[PDB]
């Protein structure tokens, strides 16, 4: 009961792409870990933006660049913690497979 | 744990405006009742629409007409029940004063 995210420990995969460790922690510690490539965060972001765009349009009807990537993903994730519209998002909850 | 809204029993106020009974029920019954004029629902609606418009624009940065009114308010309220982005809304929770 108090969410905290980190994105860390990038690691190359045998298939070539870099993978990140996404850590979700809950403290009054329960932690959930998944591995994600930057393209996953891109899809997530896109799904959030389109979900809220359409919510809106429905209401109104009636090579250290990967550090930049790691930080971007992490920031984006942190952004949702204290916005219940984003925090409670289904897309967010599916994002954590394992 | 299973939300249900109704808007009902319109009643004129000594000051002239019509007032509605908003009933929020929770069943596995816990019910919360508030009284609201149609202008309140208008403000609510406007706040939801603007909250999600700006969420979007932030993500992408990096005299039976009163029956029509009653129904409109009720429909609008029901709309949020199974959208966690709307259901968990702070504006929604403030809406229930008493």
């Amino acid at each position: 009961f108090l969410r905290h995210y980190t994105v860390s420990d990038p690691r190359t995969h045998p298939k070539g792409y870099t993978e990140y460790k996404v850590t979700a922690q809950f403290i009054s510690v329960k932690e959930v870990v998944v591995w994600k490539r930057y393209s996953d965060f891109r899809k997530l972001h896109g799904d959030l933006a389109y979900t809220h765009r359409n919510l809106f349009r429905r209401l109104e009807e009636f090579a250290s660049v990967i550090e930049e990537r790691r930080k971007g993903a992490e920031d984006l994730l942190r952004f949702t913690v204290h916005i219940p519209a984003l925090n409670n998002s289904p897309q967010l909850k599916e994002f954590f497979r394992g």
